[PDB]
């Protein structure tokens, strides 16, 4: 029946991301009933990021410095104040568009859908993850930030990323909704790296769910394995240390498939040790981590919004 | 920067998608003006597919059989046609979000994105390609026929794409909006095979640039080839002839990195024949032919809708 990584409908979105534009700089926004949410450093020019006092630069800012545009249109700045590391410009347009909608920071592991935007104008929609050292490996250009990730849970847009920074390791960092960095960086322009990029286990192990689901079975053994005892080989390998609260969430991937929890992990740990052979799971010759079990469970059943 | 398989937004799509149900069997319609298109197996009952006469089947069905729903509201059948394998449910209400859009029939190598559907409710998004073979390597479960594949062309959907069919070897076939299947495929329940596919060494090249473009760039050789000697490497490998207009259309992408086309043909015979190694290019330790160059430069540049 098939498994691909795919993204939220993104309708919902769309009309929320606006064009915003401070001197020289152009970014996206999100509209969401009167107010505009868009990174601060907006308002820095390439040489304030050294040290920016955003405070202090942000007292320089009348309204008029804040040129927002939604596609054409142009809206009304009736305040601009600033949360942790976003702006809130308040407008008087309400978003006649505004979806119902939540502001969720998501935790390590987890998965989201970016809508990227170049000036105010979607552009594309793709699936990213949270990595465990709080970065995304995305698709974010110059024009690109403000762009944010979200999930549909039910009927509700669970806004959970907003995109600053590219790391000079070419990976990316953002903030929630509430302008808190995801990790420990910071908008500054200054020496910060990502940590260790550990792997998502639990992730690996819905994905490999996900293909004996789909026929894919050449990795499935006789050998099984303890919790302890699998940890030991995924510590090894910069893997995730797989709890028992993770063995629960693969509950119903294990009863749909007839395969013990532990019984996956026999299998993980023997393609860690001795790898693919050349063979391909799901069309990958590597083991893929940005699929939750939700995320699989939604593709295996039929889950719409 | 990033580069990562995106779909375009699917908001103008979103709200083109409706239920369809002949007797016991659901699925997906796309409702354009005032005209709901779906694939004509809806009015088959699980045994008319092992030999349908669709003509004659079809001259039993009356309207009230066709029971069309938009979300929630539920829509007036004023006629039933057949074109090809897609059956023209006309309506009498317009839908009030038709976009601006053409029906084009694509050509193998091109991608498109899939918005998958459940029951009329659109269930995500991802990008897919037209294979050699006239197949395409999507996710479709029960419930996901109709759903439909497009390109946003500008300020038009280019609707290019709609599903009807899993071959039991696990890929998908299916008709571009007028009803015409892509490859020798028939909608009866017989013995059908997908032919041999090849790989898209025109788009395997784009994404080589376009790992050029992102910093990977192990594999630049300093060897060079003509087209006939790389083609000979290439027959070997199952991958398609490289054509001078394909080497017209890396144009552009040659000109950005300063890489002749040639030159990266010597190194893609190199990676088919010694393997990568154990590296690994944007991320894949295999080689992708789902990007057209057209995919690439739209990612390496910023384009909108
Ligand atoms: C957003 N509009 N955007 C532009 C952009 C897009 C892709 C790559 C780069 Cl290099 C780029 F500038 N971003 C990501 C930025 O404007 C940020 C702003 C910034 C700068 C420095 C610290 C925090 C935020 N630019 C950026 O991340 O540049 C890379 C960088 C990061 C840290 C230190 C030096 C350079
Ligand atoms: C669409 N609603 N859909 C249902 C569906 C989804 C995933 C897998 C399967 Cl097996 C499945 F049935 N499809 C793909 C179908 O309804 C088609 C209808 C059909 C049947 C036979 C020939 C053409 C069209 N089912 C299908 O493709 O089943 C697989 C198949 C194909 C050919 C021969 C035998 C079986």
């Amino acid at each position: 029946s098939g498994f691909r990584k795919m993204a939220f409908p993104s309708g919902k979105v769309e009309g929320c991301m606006v064009q915003v534009t401070c001197g020289t700089t152009t970014l996206n926004g999100l509209w969401l009933d009167d107010v505009v949410y868009c990174p601060r450093h907006v308002i820095c020019t390439s040489e304030d990021m050294l040290n920016p006092n955003y405070e202090d630069l942000l007292i320089r800012k009348s309204n008029h410095n804040f040129l927002v545009q939604a596609g054409n249109v142009q809206l009304r700045v009736i305040g601009h104040s600033m949360q942790n590391c976003v702006l809130k410009l308040k407008v008087d347009t309400a978003n006649p568009k505004t979806p119902k909608y939540k502001f969720v920071r998501i935790q390590p592991g987890q998965t989201f859908s970016v809508l990227a935007c170049y000036n105010g104008s979607p552009s594309g929609v793709y699936q990213c993850a949270m990595r465990p050292n709080f970065t995304i490996k995305g698709s974010f250009l110059n024009g690109s930030c403000g762009s944010v990730g979200f999930n549909i849970d039910y009927d509700c847009v669970s806004f959970c990323y907003m995109h600053h920074m590219e790391l000079p390791t070419g990976v990316h960092a953002g903030t929630d909704l509430e302008g808190n960095f995801y990790g420990p960086f910071v908008d500054r322009q200054t020496a910060q790296a990502a940590g260790t990029d550990t792997t998502i286990t639990v992730n690996v192990l819905a994905w490999l769910y996900a293909a004996v689901i789909n026929g894919d079975r050449w990795f499935l053994n006789r050998f099984t394995t303890t919790l302890n005892d699998f940890n030991l080989v995924a510590m090894k390998y910069n893997y995730e240390p797989l709890t028992q609260d993770h063995v629960d969430i693969l509950g119903p991937l294990s009863a749909q498939t007839g395969i013990a929890v532990l019984d996956m992990c026999a299998s993980l740990k023997e393609l860690l040790q001795n790898g693919m052979n050349g063979r391909t799971i799901l069309g990958s010759a590597l083991l893929e981590d940005e699929f939750t079990p939700f995320d699989v469970v939604r593709q295996c059943s039929g889950v719409t919004f």
